[PDB]
């Protein structure tokens, strides 16, 4: 199952504390998204491949001094290739020159620009690009030391401009500025001297490999689809605590229904949300409230819930492969010429194209767009009384709703959010114009699709966050309910029994408040205009009618009614004011309630609860933005399969 | 690899005569397509294999629904409306379809009909929908008798609408009109009693089971995952025609740089193109080419060629996974309620979704728009004679090019094409709607997205043509081009010999008729400011330099004066009698023998009396109808 | 106001009877649209206007090329191609039209082309592009003998291509092919020769002044402007049919709103919704429901209507402002080079460049798919009982809502029909590829954009048809619920006298018979679950407690037993009476007799055999064929 796969790369990316580099060990999405994230994280290059780096570049450097015809190493570069030049080592240096073409608006951020040094240098090591051993040391030395140029956020075709920067770095430009760490920046020269290092001299190809490469595409790809694998697995797993708050039929998992249309995504996603529903005590609350009025209510939910495993199905599938694609691209060396020294030639082709990444980028941020389209379907349900089987509006707790609007803020957020996500979807590579005097015809826009994917991913973590918070106040909600009702069952049954009530009147009475949802009478119990007393009334009416001494009954009804409006309302108030001072306990979902309430110290929302519910989705934003909401999502699939 | 795979679907979809429904037997892309597009092509429903469990089925919804079992669709209302009970079974079924015959005529065509009407009949099949027997009959002989009811277009979220119109011809609705082959429309009650069938009255679930499923979305890309396949296959041999003609440097499709960079489309396209370009003719052709004035040629080749396998991987794994995706939803059963009488339940899902498609139809949209692309860029190359090593431009023959515009009207064409493409390419499934009363809040919107990529598909069919009848043109331009400067050569190395010119002179003299690119002065070869008389003056400059002479003088004055009499009539005869080679070696043969030969056109100049259209549109016709898979397998014969 | 300029254009549509083409006069979008869609619609070509300058230009051109003069296209090549000089001023004419001859077959309406031949023909009357005269009076002479060729759909980047089919017409090509009427289709030469007129040989500059100009992207732009201001009215005005079904507050259209925030657009559609609502039969009941229950009520009503004035304004700027420019567009010389005869210069400029139309077809589809998105949300409101204020849901009449799911069918369309539309209003102008040797290197694709605003235009019909509809539908439901609640009045009141209650509780089940929303128990009145009953058991308990006997209820007991005996039976009288008012006082009378009575329509319901699609297509065709114009300017009357 991809379930198990994910966990593997959740799992990898915790437990990674070197990052192997040798031209034959892969390197994941999760190892990339370690070393940007993690800086505990280290490369370690090693040698056992160095033999081939130092064969290859040998052989660069012997054949482009004999006067060897190689594009981009004694010829000049893209549509300039007719040109030809024995000035080795100043073809090089031109070429940097030209590309330090970035404007400062804005930036890639570290986290890129160090991973994009990772893949450059992961490029190099299978021995084709003929970049010396001791460039390749460097690099994994400023990787080590927290060491990367600021690079401009716009330029690449997919990523000539933002690579020069690196090699700016390296032969120690000045003009090049370099960070170390958060807020240390100096020239580049001053940079290598803090680490230890010294400006390298280009010598034949080296500017070129340098920059001649996918790294910049790939590094914000391989954080993407670490990030939608992470997310995709959240949004699964969370449409059972959907199911679990909103009283769904947990049976539209059933294996049949999914194994009589097989698409693997719709499969696996429906096998895990059968398990997470298996024993739910929730599932158990939905199955009695159902055969309440049972010809009354729905016999089937709304579509996003019950369609979810048929909606999940192409974005599921589409992120495991993407995934795929993505770490073919970070294992390849994307550069040319392809040095094949051992068969004494260079071979000109066009592994610098990022096509593979930028087409695959333009599919997962459709994908994207359509799990936020899941989680926006599912929290406006919640937000609404007709569709939430018993839910107040807005997931107001109220009492008094005229003062507490509840998550009416976050609901208008989701539909902003929705909104911002379904635009960013449209495709980039749809927008190829021919570039450089006409030279590359075709080409990639890669980072730019990576970029709009990671923006969609930012838009998502914002709507999980929200929905999570909304769904913890939902279970809040739903374990009030069922004390509630509790308790107006008992001073009804008590109070029958006191006013000696005969017992065609007890069973009517006792049904109604049963029956009637709790949150449609709790701004005032006793209200006559209010749903308890209606029912109630009509039920008093009833056995009047049924029993017809006349007079007695009556005398005793009224007295009901009396003492209902002195004792309700106070036994009510009392279990709601203890509650804010269970099914859950018993659900696979407790690892996140239990996160959101505790870890992060949280309760349910109301007028009397102080914190905005900015603050609120802040935590929970804050947890999944920084990976420690994998750990509940690891607790919750515990055993399964 | 790929290519052996579709090669596969081609002799599929022109092999099959009967289609096999069963419940177990896949149905492809390929036998989708064939139904749809050979109506010789018979449908088999196989009572051996599935009657039984049809007929258990059938019997007990009728049953449960009787008794009062609570089964949504069945005893309940439809979608937002599934808290209100019925014991109107019957009804129940009727007041759907009539609520659903709700589409307006301003259609979809008789073939997606008649493929949604086997997709339906597919699902049957399985044993999970409760439809009687008879109905599933009656379908099978709709299709074999080429009975279809006419559809309206649009008002599927996916396919409740279109399929309605189905289930009203299976029960007689008036209003409902009927095609039978071409040239009959009748109302749907005649329809029937014309192929000696009597309407059907809806039992228990029926009307549902007609219409709740992914049937339209999901026959439309059928035929959209065919046609992808066909013409991704054609688009990457065609790039192997277009390095032949542009004079490409093969070496971008090498095997080891593909190695190192192992998308598995990008490895299996360059497998081909390496194939396809092996001991190529026009590839020696290119090798003298770049041997003369080399360092003042490209070293390398544009994007166009050079990044094509790079291009084309992401491109080939999208086609080939959205085909794995169509089929699995054609061999699925997209019906709800889910029956397992072996179990006794009625099982509540979702299996009507065409999310699978729908999505996977908006990926394939954004690939055929990046073979578009490519298509419009090694056009464009080929158009311009900066970029097109030797070519004229436009690919004009003229000799006379005030009056010869060429292919430029085809050129502004292929902009026009790329340019609707990658609009068509934007996402449907971005455009959800909440919708039917709040209970649809998330909906596929398939058959939408499935008839946009149909679209998409149209263009590069036409893109396509057009650059296949510019690549026949470009090969008659490079093989006279070869007759051409031998004849050049001959005359200049006789007439040479005739004035007695120096060894020195004679020498320099040929190498210019070498070098210089004939098509720069085809249209006045003894034009003194035409590259030619340039070359050769400045050579005879450099002689007189050399050697010094009032003789020698004389000499070259004679040359010059007797290549103004024989040079022009010699270079005439021979483009006359070419009008009236490398190509027989090449594997592309096949390509410019069926586009020349078969579909009988001609070199294109102001002599030939046929348009462009007329031109294209016989290459297009033949990519429409499959015609142009005969030379394509040619081509391929042998490959792996 | 805009709402009088609309007025303006579709009286002009309907009363004019000769299009004037003098050079002077202007030719508006509703003239465009006349020529196109009324055959009776003759051209007047005025010689006495502009035959000077015309033939003072050809006149002029001819001599300046036969003498050498240097103009592009003319004793120059095309494009790209401009630095090729030639004196063959015939054959380089005809050179182009054979070159541009290269559409396919897979092509553009009549009504486009003959459109397009309109708008090339006015162009020259400016007298700036050198064609004969004689070329301008067969251009008349085709037009009004309703000849047109057959064109291909794709191919111009904005329009050679499309162009080129109307010149090889007019020089008899064999290949391309002509309509005459209706029926019949034959070859160039022989519709020349049918309508009197031989095959014109072209002379200098003849063939580019009939391909280089905006012809076919303006004919489309001018029939989509004439249709996007006739719509945009029609769904203005209809948002006050939808206020008076959906019980809205007219409060949301009062000036003082509009003139604190005064977009032109908002200021007049809220002034025409004004004027619509004042003195509303239906605002009369809308007031009574909103007075029943006040504070259990909502005090606004939801965007859809409330906030459709500031929805509308950038709406009808938009169509309003795109109008001018096409308009401006159809008035001009959009040739190249322009001939200014007068100081003996031709002008080398851009005139054939449609960027002004392609800007503004993107800009329209835009607010196309906004006018769509209104009515979705308009729509979507009335179908569910819990926005749309005692109406039932889907609007079904039921009774026994089991067999009756109303406009659900159409409910799900507009959903498919408004999603297309959103997908469809992405722009075309941010594809310009660098087309054409590079020469193109900035390209308008204005009638790629102008087809799909057409597309738009299309669903969008479709979407008001629905609309439309639904309130008629929603009308009937109106009507009926008054009548209906006043037999439950009197049933009740009588009944409650019959069965000697006090007159506290005669009061009090009045009060609920008047209170509780009849479609909430239509479907069994009497059923004790229901909300009738509901209300008149809790009154009835409250009647005990107040006057706490055993004969009070005996009498209770009576009167809830005795409405079994009557109510159901009269309230299905009523129903089936009113099957086989407050609208004729309204202004939307017009639509609503419209639709029932000239249609041939009626309340929709399992007793109507009639489908939804039948009923909507009558709609469809009067939208799409302008007989719902008719209503429209009756409902308008007297406004302002
Ligand atoms: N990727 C190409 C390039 C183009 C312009 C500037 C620098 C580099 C390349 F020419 F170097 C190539 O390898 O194809
Ligand atoms: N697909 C649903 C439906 C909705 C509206 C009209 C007909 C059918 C369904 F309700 F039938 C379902 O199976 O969920
Ligand atoms: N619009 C130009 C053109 C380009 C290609 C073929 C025909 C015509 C033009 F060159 F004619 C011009 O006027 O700019």
């Amino acid at each position: 199952s991809h379930v198990k796969d994910i966990l593997g790369l959740i799992n990898a990316f915790n437990e990674v504390k070197k990052i192997t580099v040798d031209g034959t060990t892969p390197i994941t999405v999760a190892h990339v998204a370690a070393l940007a994230r993690r800086h505990d994280v280290k490369v370690a290059l090693e040698a056992e491949c160095r033999a081939r780096v130092e064969t290859c570049s040998s052989w660069v450097q012997r054949k482009a001094e004999d006067g060897a015809d190689i594009a981009g190493v004694t010829t000049g570069f893209g549509a300039c290739s007719s040109r030809r030049t024995n000035r080795l080592s100043e073809l090089q240096e031109s070429l940097i020159r030209c590309l330090l073409a970035g404007v400062f608006t804005d930036e890639l951020p570290a986290t890129a620009t160090r991973s994009a040094m990772l893949l450059r240098l992961n490029s190099f090591t299978y021995g084709c690009s003929g970049i010396r051993w001791e460039v390749m040391e460097a690099l994994e030395k400023l990787l080590n030391s927290n060491v990367s140029p600021k690079v401009p956020l716009r330029g690449s075709v997919s990523d000539l401009i933002p690579l020069a920067y690196i090699a700016g770095l390296l032969i120690g430009k000045p003009s090049v500025i370099a960070r170390i760490g958060d807020d240390v920046e100096v020239p580049a020269p001053e940079a290598l001297s803090r680490v230890g290092l010294r400006p390298f001299k280009l010598q034949a190809k080296e500017g070129l490999a340098l920059v001649n490469g996918t790294s910049f595409a790939t590094a914000v790809a391989s954080t993407v689809m670490y990030d939608a694998n992470v997310l995709l697995l959240l949004v699964e797993t969370l449409c059972g605590m959907f199911c679990e708050v909103i009283f769904g039929r947990e049976e539209f998992a059933h294996p049949l229904i999914h194994k009589v249309k097989p698409h693997p995504g719709q499969i696996e996603s429906a096998e895990l949300l059968e398990w997470l529903l298996r024993s739910s005590p929730f599932q158990e609350l939905s199955r009695e409230y159902y055969s309440i009025d049972k010809l009354k209510k729905p016999k089937q939910d709304r579509y996003a819930l019950r369609s979810s495993p048929q909606w999940l199905a192409p974005l599921v599938q589409t992120i495991r492969d993407a995934t795929t694609t993505v770490e073919t691209e970070v294992n390849s060396a994307n550069d040319n010429p392809i040095i094949d020294h051992a068969n004494d030639r260079a071979l000109h082709g066009a592994n610098f194209q990022g096509s593979a990444v930028g087409f695959y980028m333009d599919y997962v941020r459709i994908a994207v767009a359509g799990l936020g389209k899941l989680l926006f379907a599912q929290f406006t349900e919640l937000m609404i009384e007709y569709y939430s089987n018993g839910l107040p509006g807005n997931l107001s707790l109220g009492p008094d709703l005229s003062v507490d609007y509840g998550l009416k803020g976050l609901d208008i957020a989701m539909a902003a959010y929705s909104s911002e996500l379904q635009y960013l979807a449209n495709p980039v590579t749809t927008h190829v114009h021919s570039a450089e005097q006409h030279n590359q015809d075709i080409n990639s826009l890669a980072l730019i699709s990576a970029r709009k994917t990671e923006e969609a991913l930012d838009i998502l973590k914002l709507m999980i966050a929200s929905h999570l918070t909304a769904m913890c106040q939902a279970v809040d909600l739903r374990q009030l309910e069922e004390a509630l009702v509790k308790v107006v069952e008992n001073v009804v049954s008590t109070l029958a029994d006191e006013c000696g009530l005969p017992n065609d009147t007890k069973a009517r009475l006792l049904y109604v408040a049963k029956a009637v949802p709790v949150y449609t009478y709790l701004e005032s119990p006793c209200d006559p205009t209010l749903p308890l007393l209606l029912g109630l009334k009509q039920s008093c009416f009833d056995t009047i009618l049924a029993l017809h001494e006349t007079d007695t009954l009556v005398d005793r009804l009224a007295e009901f009614e009396k003492r209902l409006s002195d004792r309700l309302e106070n036994e009510m108030t009392a279990v709601r004011v203890l509650y804010e001072k269970v099914r859950i306990q018993g659900s696979k979902f407790l690892p996140f309630y239990r996160f959101v309430r505790e870890e992060l110290d949280t309760g349910v929302m109301s007028a009397r609860r102080e914190q905005t519910p900015q603050e609120d989705v802040q935590k929970v934003f804050d947890a999944i933005a920084d990976g420690r909401i994998t750990v509940p999502l690891l607790h919750c699939l515990q055993g399964f399969l």
